[PDB]
């Protein structure tokens, strides 16, 4: 997801 890598 946003900010996530994943």
């Amino acid at each position: 997801a946003f900010p996530i890598p994943x």
